[PDB]
């Protein structure tokens, strides 16, 4: 029996929805859920969503609190709808997808993923989950994880990091490298191989490799030595170039996090959204340096010295296309005399 | 299990709340309170209340759906809260009353009457419902309703009129004249011998006696004539003068009914509340007469020339106190030579 | 170039969407759209519906301006989605559907009905627009209407009636009687023969046959000698009884009507939506009888009488299916003794 | 000490604000104003405006409550602003202007219209209130209205009709018809001669001359032959084209008075405000003809006569100006042969 | 002469409501209070509580501005409303009471705490206002707090500290430890026995003993050696056990202080007010260990340890009650073979 009251216990009770008998008295005013503790009203929840306050209410209770994968990782590979399960996007604080299944009764378009209604959608199925890596066998679209083989299937092994309750991290008291799989129109795909991204903060950017420690610890003019970096211009596109009124360069988040070390700036998410590429209008603090778009990617500083090592630098300018969290990335490349001028993540 | 979703299940199928178990998707934006049906959102219950949009909503779901005392006359007699059901003020769209006892888990102050929180508040007790007149003879403070005779306690006959579902009238298929009680400090009070209001619009004005028809279809001069109101004013407090700017007298509805079918004003209804005495800025349409202050009252005729006529006319200015749906309704009353010339509801 | 102030320039220049170039300042405020006219702001639109303000405003904007059937018909046919229209619900004051196809950026599913995504729904197609015969013939679900006949396709004859800009007329300079047509699963599919309720109001109901001029005006005994009805309880069934608290039968439109002239009654509208069967929670002003769940249909008395004759008066109660605006309605039939005891629209 | 619990004070005690002192409580919720009355919230005021709800509230409180222009006549002679007071758009529930002199401490630009910001507004100016003739005389910009002679001053006798509180009359108790001044640039401008639209309602609409007496009791012929229009195409103009499904003509509110007392139609006022030719999207119930834009206005028939018998009938098509309300309207005019064809109010 | 206006002049100029005479222009949007500086909106107030915008925005104004008792402990000694203040509550951004007394005409139940309305409610009384020693002595119910003796009363020391403008501190310059006094029905009450919670933040944790000194600088195994803790299970209880999905114990704010100094995590406030034992779910952001209701309470180590070392282990699990902040905090107490295996605030 779903009721309002019924999820606000839970919340109250379990920390999120459990499946818990219960009622408390929920008062909604505009956008907020409030419940009474002794006579007073306690927020328990604010819809920042643009669905109704209830409805988001009960989907955030209902949210998934195992390690999922990253949002940005399931746009990249095609998911439109969860299996009985909801995503929740905490770059948002919204629904990682429109509709549910055999989750919430306003938003379900099915109980069961198997109801022809989910014939065409890809859902996304968890192999954690007793019976889902059969409902996908039997799926027409749908992408699967799961934390061992599948006997019959090649896996592609994803990234290190998962998502658990918001936050990205590498799992040690859980797993949270999964195996994915994909099915088009009932045909397993061969995943492409493909890059990363490290999903690090700003602030708490830890370097991953002894290259990012040396870029980290070493001047500018060392570690390019030292990897034998000349003439891909990484004073420009890793470091960036502070000297004029616009911002050259700074497209490498390990970039940024150096700089932050030193002297502090401004970046404003103006689409806040999980993304493979992130573009932020970004204002020097020290210099009064800026860019409207800086289009910032975490990669691996080595997978990003593999990629621009493996380009020819022989035209002027050019799309390179990478694949990176599944989907196709598009860099533009600079060049002049044989040297790198530029290499970006296309604004496009 | 108490639910937004149930009381809404109950809105749907049983038109207000009945008890019955069930539930339906519902969805709340803003102060609205929908339902799915068939894909589409319909509204239920567009919240008018100064409580939240879902508490309203199951208030006024759970409100008593038997004929009830107008409001008017349950403020005159102290009402706080009601026993166990929700009287809707359909002239408010909202709650008579603050709190609810057993009602609503989010306004309720106690579950029962007896609770002692309840003591010091005058509780409206529905004799039709078991127990509640022994919860009244328990209750420190009180007002009781009964359709017949409690041994011992001395009655009060009520007015003819109730409220059924928001519509006033006299009952044929229903009781809706009620024997009165009132308990304060734990003694029941003698209630005051009284007039009541006759509680009828302006739009569908029927007359109610042979004098009141003689007043909607005399003339002014003969209609005073036939009564022996000569001297009494009722050229200016009953049937009003518009000859100047400022509207004068008019402080009878049945007056303003006569005025109605000849040719229309406008009545500024400037505080919407169930009151034995209205005030209304009037603006009447064909002369541009007009009174930002005009009291009127719905009595009887028969009854106000009992009143009038009751007066002493040998004072140039006097309150004159009148009981009236329980309340004590104090009248200006201006003479000069023995003759009235304006009485009228104080202003206060 | 589709945008909000192109939108309500047309609403302003032309009274709705139009096509034409254009725009006008406009601000949103809560759920209304407001424009500039000469320093001051002029209301355009109220958000009525569960869309956000800027988005309802584009549909309600791009409503169908031509006659249309009324909702009770389309949701009877399960349809789903209009193809390249807006069907405006104007006893919602919503669209009466979620989705569009290729009206607007926020709604849209597709830009035109061929596209997948539109195969599982039932789409909403005008022959009168060119090109959409075709378009219903290539859906694998659709409900098509025409003026017109369509080589091959077995039409349905639909109501007289249709709704022209939120008014229901049967058209004189337009033509509102439309065949019909429908397809499940790529397969035409037979229409069943039904009855179509009239969609009269109560207010301004007028009779559309002798047999109900003779309702309105021959009293209850002389209506039912003349047509031999007596045994049939339209006594009950369509006059009312009002003798009770519990208010009985009073199931047809055409009974309310008879009554509304005598003496007014509350009809509470507590699921505000166009269907084939109405309920109300309905009190009688006169009386005081009342009832929760009155469910009311509008059909020809000569329609209701044929139904209710057809019947088998020899068992105590049954269901009794009978189609109406092409979906079934059920019917309870209690009889003794031969004749009828009540005959009512079974609530669900 | 001017407080909103102040200005509610006076709306609850004096019905508007009246410079009383006092204090009653006040709770504000989205848009509405409350204030408590025995422990229960009333409604003081809903704000449909775009300004903030407590700054609507003290403005509507302090709305003129004399007879005032009807703001389409204000809005034709360019006014931007009221001296010390509040012109309420009664069809716009709002200020007829966006700021103040004098009212508000919110909303005013200046206490006084002698302060040099008032300069390039045109201030209407009320000669009924001491000293503001003479703030007309000072002003560089302003509109001035008396019920009297201004020395030196040419008048302009205005319409007969004035708004008090939101009705529109000919007053009889008070002086609706003023003497019209006006400033441009601190030099008084000749009024033009006009006619006046007469302001009446679809609903109660009442003939105001012998022909129009005559235009509504006779049949079209007759009262064509009568009054000479053949010709004048008064068939199409006037008495409206319902043949065809876009509603020919119409543009004369007599004439929708006309139709209306014989079968009903729809008139969506999609634009709702004040002005001298209004626009509908209007939808005739019987016929189903309509029409998205059909400009309306209110002339005596007489006017309409007059202004369209005095026109060259003997070119194709001509824009032709007239003076209605102190504006300029501009009617489009179709003849051939020497004959109307049709005749109306240019859509811009 | 209480006014929206002035509240805000006192705001403005006094930083909270002092008693000035004065007015400033207000506009409330919203749910959110503005004043104009220099024509341009500035806001003053975002309602964050559930009562109207205006009443929050008073006894926000009016909150008590000396440090007084946390929330936690008022609610703990059952007070339900403050004498002529209010305590504000900035855990929720609310009145820690709904009723007033003295203070707001919106919210009061009465002037002075001597009505009677307040003999049944527990008032807070505050001997540091002039006269409210004595209104406690005649009152049958409240909570009075000191700072000096009270001749006739054996007191009850309270926290060391208390809350100023939401600042949980130890006063310096300002007393914050109180004698605590409590009345119930007329009878002064003997206070019991009862530990205290610090009231530290995870940010800013300082230790309060020599043993909590050595439990942030020491190891664990040296901490667990020197205090003689084998068998207690603090490496589960105190310093958390990150090694399996779920996370355990970690139930003693220092032992989260200690953990946030390595590594970061998150504590997610899903019941955000002021209480003893505190809910988080919380994710270990090194290892992905989480747990959904983590009870956390700070205690000093000291005390803990005492409230551990004074329990009987020898059953396999019992509920352990411990008088703390005034209130019985239940306690779960696991064990084995006369060891602790866990041992945490009760979740129930
Ligand atoms: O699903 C799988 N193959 C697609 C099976 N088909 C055939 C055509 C329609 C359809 O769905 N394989 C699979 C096997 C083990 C584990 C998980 C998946
Ligand atoms: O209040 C006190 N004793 C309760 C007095 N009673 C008797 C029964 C009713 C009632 O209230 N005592 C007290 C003395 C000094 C300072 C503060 C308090």
């Amino acid at each position: 029996a779903m009721s309002l009251e019924n999820v606000a216990f839970n919340v109250v009770n379990k920390g999120h929805f459990d499946g818990q008998q219960g009622e408390v008295p929920v008062s909604i005013i505009n956008n907020t859920v409030y419940t009474k503790v002794d006579g007073v009203d306690v927020e328990l929840f604010e819809n920042k969503t643009t669905l109704p306050v209830n409805v988001a209410f009960e989907l955030w209770a209902k949210r998934n609190i195992k390690p999922v994968p990253e949002v940005k990782i399931l746009n990249n590979l095609g998911v439109d709808i969860a299996a009985n399960t909801v995503i929740w996007d905490y770059k948002r604080d919204a629904p990682a997808h429109i509709s549910t299944i055999g989750v919430c009764s306003m938003t379900d378009i099915a109980k069961k993923p198997t109801e022809t209604i989910c014939a065409p959608l890809t859902v996304f199925f968890d192999g954690r989950v007793d019976g889902q890596v059969d409902l996908f066998r039997n799926a027409r679209n749908g992408v699967l994880i799961t934390e061992g083989s599948v006997k019959g299937l090649q896996p592609s092994v994803g990234p290190k990091q998962a998502s658990l309750n918001g936050v990205t991290l590498i799992g040690e008291a859980v797993k949270t490298q999964f195996n994915y799989y994909k099915k088009v129109d009932g045909v397993v795909q061969q995943l492409p191989e493909t890059y990363f991204t490290q999903s690090r903060n700003l602030q708490e950017f830890k370097p991953r490799s002894q290259m990012e420690i040396d870029f980290l610890e070493l001047a500018m003019d060392e570690f390019i030595e030292r990897y034998k970096l000349e003439g891909y211009a990484f004073e420009h596109i890793v470091y960036g170039d502070f000297s004029h009124s616009q911002l050259g360069g700074l497209h490498l988040l390990i970039g940024l996090a150096k700089r932050f070390k030193e002297s502090p700036f401004e970046l404003e998410d103006f689409i806040p959204m999980d993304s493979t590429v992130k573009n932020y209008f970004i204002t020097d603090a020290q210099t009064g340096s800026s860019k409207c778009v800086c289009s910032v990617i975490d990669l691996l500083l080595d997978d990003f010295v593999e990629i621009i090592k493996s380009q020819d630098l022989s035209v002027v300018s050019k799309v390179v296309k990478v694949t990176i969290d599944y989907t196709e990335i598009s860099f533009m490349l600079w060049c002049k005399d044989g040297h790198v001028e530029t290499f970006y993540p296309k604004l496009q």
